[PDB]
């Protein structure tokens, strides 16, 4: 049903794509160009085995050369595409979480849009790879509900998708009216429990439904009931349960609407993106903003990064 902008390429010869990469970093100075216009054509299971030809061609690290030559975004772009796809998503949550200081807006954004299938995997990659218990990293450097809904995700046990039952969806959604707007105060526990283990089909009518009850989307509730990361939070789950690919083509478009642009973010999700649902992002950005993508990375970035950029992402109209 989804899909990205980048896809295999057809006439590959590793070997050949590495030594057009040497003769584009041998000598001075470096031919960005012929850089990005290759490896944005390649998909991450391609630039892997180039990476692997390269070094027996060379003996030299295809990365660690490329972050002598590179600078700036577009080296931070080209450092990302190539992150085996299995661990960058680990790459960027142990980043968000070491240090003294964590970045929820990433911890929150992750774990909400990925799948309980990803997040498995998400898991395992993380632990073989820096030797630490993903759920633990996250215990320690979070707190309060926020902390709790995080890990209530990271357990990747929503249920599954089975015919809805309409007593149980008549009955969560009067459950969520009497824990939030019929109380003084919140029952964040039961938000937790129906927002983060409910399999999604149902949540979806149980949204609908909560609507008819109460004269509320559950968006609002939660504006209304819930502040900092748990709102963000509880919101980044309510959308994703309703359109991954919208929930991301939001954070997308927040990350520059604002004045410049938050280019880690962009990097992020059109990097991590581009070969499983990057298509459909675009076109759920068109609906709700009014402009393709294209049109809005064009604008707010520049160089050779936004070359790269626009490269991945493409459709000129969406
Ligand atoms: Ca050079
Ligand atoms: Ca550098
Ligand atoms: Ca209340
Ligand atoms: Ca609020
Ligand atoms: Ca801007």
């Amino acid at each position: 049903a989804l899909r990205g902008t980048v896809t295999d390429f057809s006439g590959f010869d590793g070997r050949a794509d590495a030594e057009v990469l040497r003769k584009a970093m041998k000598g001075l100075g470096t031919d960005e160009d012929s850089i990005l216009n290759l490896l944005t054509a390649r998909s991450n299971a391609q630039r892997q085995q180039i990476a692997e030809e390269f070094k027996t061609l060379f003996g030299r690290d295809l990365v660690n050369d490329m972050k002598s030559e590179l600078t700036g975004k577009f080296e931070k772009l080209i450092v990302a595409l190539m992150k085996p796809s299995r661990l960058y998503d680990a790459y960027e949550l142990k980043h968000a979480l070491k240090g003294a200081g964590t970045d929820e807006k990433v911890l929150t954004e992750i774990i909400a849009s990925r799948t309980p299938e990803e997040l498995r995997a998400i898991k395992q990659a993380y632990e073989e790879e820096y030797g630490s218990n993903l759920e633990d990293d996250v215990v320690g450097d979070t707190s309060g509900y926020y902390q709790r809904m995080l890990v209530v995700l990271l357990q990747a046990n929503r249920d599954p998708d089975t015919a809805i039952d309409d007593a149980q969806v008549e009955l969560d959604a009067q459950a969520l009216f009497q824990a939030g707007e019929l109380k003084a105060g919140t029952d964040e526990e039961k938000f937790i429990t129906i927002l983060g283990t409910r399999s999604v089909s149902h949540l979806r009518r149980v949204f609908d439904k909560y609507m008819t009850i109460s004269g509320f989307q559950i968006e609002e509730t939660i504006d209304r009931e819930t502040s900092g990361n748990l709102e963000n939070l509880l919101l980044a789950v309510v959308k994703s349960i309703r359109s991954i690919p919208a929930y991301l083509a939001e954070t997308l478009y927040y990350a520059m609407k604002g004045a410049g642009t938050d280019d880690h973010t962009l990097i992020r999700v059109i990097v991590s993106r581009s070969e499983i649902d990057l298509f459909n992002i675009r076109k759920e950005f068109r609906k709700n903003f009014a402009t393709s993508l294209y049109s809005m990375i064009k604008g707010d970035t520049s160089g050779d990064y936004k070359k790269a950029l626009l490269l991945l992402c493409g459709g000129e109209d969406d």
